[PDB]
């Protein structure tokens, strides 16, 4: 505990990146929105995953709740999934601290290449979702920030569903979506992701989902989100259905 | 009726291409497994695509047969929609005449760049998808047989699903598909389609899907298959559902 | 003239462009480092196109340097070509006011999604190059800043080279450019340009060169380079070849 | 030295299967072009050796230096040393091995295709030798199907002389429109070593080798193929500059 953690990630990732590797995951990060950080890039150590992964799973056996809806704001794609909301995450002392560590904020930024702020709305600083049945997805949408840090603390294999796919280079227009329109006139990146794994996601400019599980498993993830300069901007749309499951553009079915 | 529609359907395509534009045409194919004709680009005579239209929702009305299940030889990928079977298309004189018609196929040679061989099984030579309930799909799959030319009798508007999703220069392995894994190695292209489009497909190396309803819509689509001289063979899988909805590959 | 210049593109740009239209480009560029302004997106009105190509014609005439070197900085990729220093652009009170007018940069602003910043060396605010010769080029490199309008004021025909080259999302590493490697990784998009065509490029994070003259033709760029917020650094490498054709970087 | 192929059976199988080969077959289709590198050897080292040493003394022998533009690829140039397939065929090395069943057998799992080695007496086999600054063999299409090229001596990257290619086109000699496809489609640029083999679809990749930034040595071998498109056709464009220097395409 205490200042021990930024010390050790500090020396965790100076055995592993240089300014030469992390300009290159930049190039990646600005193409693809995207950029993995698996066995081969890995971001923190296994025993501080497993502590964010052992306050995950004791926050969804305290606070899932079911949500099964559509998102009005991004063209009905839906929400099947549980989720534990922002305020009750943000008390976990370990993952509050960390998403502000100085450390991997200026690791990340360097990737970014931009200053990365943790500054958001108090009701979307950390998401956990939690899909556990067939035909649980995260439908496409953008995200109202930048950025964001996805844990991909538990992973279904691959024949199961649950990759994210991935359009960078767009835009989110609630008023007119235009997801299928999108798709018509992009390419999907498709990603897998493993058990352990993490990814940096520019959320407000890449049209990303969830492959739907095609049977029941298990997808557990957390959502680290922060803003760029960009972001300090009104929030518009009530759409924050994670927050709110009866908000206006949640819809039935 | 008759060999005047192979007449009047030369002089269809005499009027709208050339050899150098079916060249850049087949580069398409090449490239996207996929060409399509739409508006900018007609294949056959409104007049002609109405009489194979009301041929299908007659059949629809006659012979459709409900299928919901998964394909073990293509990842356990769904099959939401109803169908009708060859041997009730093949009945149709219009519509078996134009499949051999040596005007279509001619024409559709120079896409393909090779010859266009309608000797295949004959429970495959056609087939009617009708496609009307929310989360209705054609899972992702590739074809027995290189070409499938698909009329797009009837499509919802995109915002609604139904597009033609599409990974080309892939293969089909029934024993280990690899569907999910291939689309993590490949962009994915999708294709709008709208009601009265055709496309041209190379359905054995194009990995192929419809995206699903994302609501009660009407999606209706004939297909047309043929081989080239790579598929004059034997048929594998036990997995032709469409014919048969106890085939051995398929599960609820 | 003078203030009527910004009073007349704002009304301009009114008619030609809306919100949702110019994320659209925002988009194109973010994806590609680039975007053209072509018959098709025009950005000035004719008048100011032809007043600022009268007096590019001028400034050639009157400072026209010769520049064959190679650029260490940029693995030695040629600058084959002919030039007018910034010092001697920035004179033009047309080119001046231009370039830090309120409603162009304004309007670009919308495509970048960051605010341009007319805050650069004073060596590198503008830039004209004349290539006329065969082999004439301007190799592959990058900028030192973030944004660049080029004026694409004469262009000869493709078939004789002078298409833009590029490969959006790189960086400049001036100890290890990496130029043939980086492209044996990643696709080539080449840009056709036309007279009178503009283009907004991303130089920073963009590697590209102009086609080599196939044969001696007349290929003739204005310069308008800007500063992003990440820009207001320390110059480094001594490669400033367009203002000092003796630079320390550059092999005559 | 003898009958190399129950050698060269042993070494490939070894290191592919069926389902390996399946995936160098995707890759063929999509891109053109397939590279046998350290990863996935193609020859002994034994063999590559013999190879190679059969070349080099072709080289001292029957080089002729090529300068010119084709007329039929846009008046791309071929600057280089070549040497004749008739020179070449006199190798008993390399006429054996370019019709060996073993080689053509098992490339026919890339190609998915029969690989006929009936074609022109003049076209059968190439080597060409390119040393100086700008030595190039321009944008250009090959009149049969295949070709597998032997990259016997590369430099390195920095010095060029890496393969361009931009799959699914086709050469119209009468248009043939490089300049334009090339701004329309993205450029896949290709790095090779010295030992590196590749397989390239010649007739519908638009290809050519990025010339020498400065003096340097780049030697490969061309084993030239037919598809069963390629049967008995009409050699047709007077641009055979490899053979007859002086060919009625060929610009000084
Ligand atoms: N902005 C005008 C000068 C730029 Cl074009 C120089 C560039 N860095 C190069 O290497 O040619
Ligand atoms: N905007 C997202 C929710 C993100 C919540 C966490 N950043 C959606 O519509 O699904
Ligand atoms: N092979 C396809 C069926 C094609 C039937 C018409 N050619 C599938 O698995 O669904
Ligand atoms: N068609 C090629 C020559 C290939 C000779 C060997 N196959 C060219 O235009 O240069
Ligand atoms: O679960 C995931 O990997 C994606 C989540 C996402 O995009 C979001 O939280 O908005
Ligand atoms: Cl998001
Ligand atoms: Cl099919
Ligand atoms: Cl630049
Ligand atoms: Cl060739
Ligand atoms: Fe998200
Ligand atoms: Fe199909
Ligand atoms: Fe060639």
């Amino acid at each position: 505990n205490v200042e021990q953690i930024d010390e050790n990630l500090a020396k965790f990732l100076a055995e592993r990146y240089t300014p030469e590797s992390v300009a290159q995951l930049a190039d990646r990060f600005h193409r693809f929105g995207f950029v993995k950080f698996d066995a081969a890039n890995r971001l923190v150590p296994d025993e501080l995953q497993t502590a964010v992964r052992e306050e995950c799973d004791l926050l969804i056996e305290q606070h899932k709740e079911r949500r099964n809806l559509l998102l009005s704001t991004t063209g009905n794609t839906p929400r099947r999934m549980s989720v534990v909301k922002s305020e009750e995450i943000e008390k976990s002392e370990l993952i509050s601290t960390l998403s502000r560590s100085e450390v991997l904020l200026g690791f990340l930024a360097g990737i970014t290449r931009e200053e990365i702020i943790p500054e958001v709305s108090s009701d979307e600083r950390y998401l956990i979702t939690h899909q556990e049945f067939k035909s649980d997805t995260h439908g496409w949408h953008w995200g109202d920030y930048s950025f964001a840090l996805i844990w991909a603390l538990r992973m279904p294999p691959i024949e199961h569903g649950g990759m994210l796919q991935a359009v960078p280079h767009t835009h989110w227009d609630k008023s007119n979506p235009r997801i299928n329109q999108t798709l018509c006139e992009r390419e999907i990146n498709t990603h897998g992701l493993e058990s352990g794994d993490l990814y940096l996601l520019r959320t407000d400019t890449t049209l990303h989902r969830t492959v739907p599980l095609s049977e029941d498993s298990t997808r557990t993830i957390l959502n680290m989100t922060w803003a760029a300069k960009r972001d300090l901007k009104d929030l518009v749309g009530n759409d924050r259905w994670w927050e709110n499951p009866e908000a206006e553009a949640a819809r039935a079915v």
